[PDB]
C-alpha cells in the first residue's frame, strides 16, 4: 500500500515534484520529493476537502481555498503537534527545503492511517509551523503555496 | 517525567542550551533549546556511552568520542530512519537549525522510550542525516559538534 501524490504551484500552476505515502507500524510516511521551493521550514498539513481550486473570501482570491481547513474528523477545532491528540488530526511535521530549493526529507504522522487520507488534499504553506495557534493561528503557515489531491 | 540535557559545543566548550525529553503516547520528544548552531539539518542521534569526552583513533583526536556509536541494544549494525526496526534504535529525525542560529522544533522518536536513555549521550553531528549508510556511513552526520549526557 503506497501512494504517490502530484504537487502544484498555487501561484504558477506548474507541477513542483510528488510525495510518496506509505503505511508503516508506527504510522503515515510522507516522502518528499519536491524543487522550486523557497528554502527553509514549511507548514505541512492534510486539509479537509478534496480540492486544490481557489476560493473566494470576503472580496478576496484565496489560492488552495477550495481545500477548506485543517482535516479534523475528531471537530478538536485546535491546532497543534503531530503527536498530541486534542488538535488536527490534519497536522503533520513542518517540510524542510534545503538551500537549492528541494524537500526529501520524510515525515511522519503517528496518528493518520492511509485509508482516510484518500479524498483529502496535502498543502505546503509559505511560512512555518509552530504547531499552535499562538502567536499567529495555524500555527503561522500563512498562504497555500503548494497543493495536492490524494486519490 | 520530564528531563533537561544540557547540551556544549565540543569545539569551543561553552554550552549552546539545553534539551527537554518527555514521554508520550506515541514515543520520546524531544524540545531543543539551542542556539549558536551552524543553519541547516543536522545529524542528530542518541549514542552508547554516557560521556562527551574525546577519544583516540589511530593517532588522531576525536571529539566527543568517547560517546562510542549510535545506540543500537538490537545489534542491528545499521544506520536507518527512525520508523525502521532493522537499524539504531538510537537513529532520531533530523535537527532543524534556522537562520539565527537557533533550534526550537521538537522531535519525535517512536522506537524510544526514557527509562532506556538515562546514561546515554545525545549527539549533534555538522553535516545532515539521510539515514542510510550511503553514499556515507551513518548518514554522513560526520563531526560532533555538540554533545550532552542524559543523567
Ligand atoms: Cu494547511
Ligand atoms: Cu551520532
Ligand atoms: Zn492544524
Ligand atoms: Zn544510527
Amino acid at each position: 500500500q503506497d501512494l504517490t501524490v502530484k504537487m502544484t504551484d498555487l501561484q504558477t500552476g506548474k507541477p513542483v515534484g510528488t510525495i510518496e505515502l506509505s503505511q508503516n507500524k508506527y504510522g503515515v510516511v510522507f516522502i518528499p520529493e519536491l524543487a522550486d521551493l523557497t528554502p527553509g521550514m514549511h507548514g505541512f498539513h492534510i486539509h479537509q476537502n478534496g480540492s486544490c481550486a481557489s476560493s473566494e473570501k470576503d472580496g478576496k482570491v484565496v489560492l488552495g481555498g477550495a481545500a477548506g481547513g485543517h482535516y479534523d474528523p475528531e471537530h478538536t477545532n485546535k491546532h497543534g503537534f503531530p503527536f498530541t491528540d486534542d488538535n488536527h488530526k490534519g497536522d503533520l511535521p513542518a517540510l524542510f527545503v534545503s538551500a537549492n530549493g528541494l524537500a526529501t526529507n520524510p515525515v511522519l504522522a503517528p496518528r493518520l492511517t492511509l485509508k482516510e487520507l484518500k479524498g483529502h488534499a496535502i498543502m505546503i504553506h509559505a511560512g512555518g509551523d509552530n504547531h499552535s495557534d499562538m502567536p499567529k493561528a495555524l500555527g503561522g503557515g500563512g498562504a497555500r503555496v503548494a497543493c495536492g489531491v490524494i486519490q
